[PDB]
């Protein structure tokens, strides 16, 4: 149900889990603990070559939100990132 998500990072390697980092850092450095709102994620996406619609950008940032905070940090976009890939690339 929900572990295939869980098993995708896990099957990452190290060098593309920093690689989420990177990209983060640009929005984490000038924050707190490094959580954007589904309003400045779509800049995130823009940035990093993503082309989501804004109804389905919702469920995309709104359905890995597993805490009720409304805004993706590094854990949250971790697993959006590898629902954006779906294929191969
Ligand atoms: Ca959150």
């Amino acid at each position: 149900m929900d572990d295939i998500y869980k098993a995708a990072v896990e099957q990452l390697t190290e060098e593309q889990k920093n690689e989420f980092k990177a990209a983060f850092d640009i929005f984490v450095q000038g924050a707190e603990d490094g959580s954007i709102s589904t309003k400045e994620l779509g800049k995130v996406m823009r940035m990093l070559g993503q082309n989501p619609t804004p109804e389905e950008l919702q469920e995309m940032i709104d359905e890995v939100d597993e805490d009720g905070s409304g805004t993706v940090d590094f854990d949250e976009f971790l697993v959006m990132m590898v629902r954006s890939m779906k294929d191969d690339s």
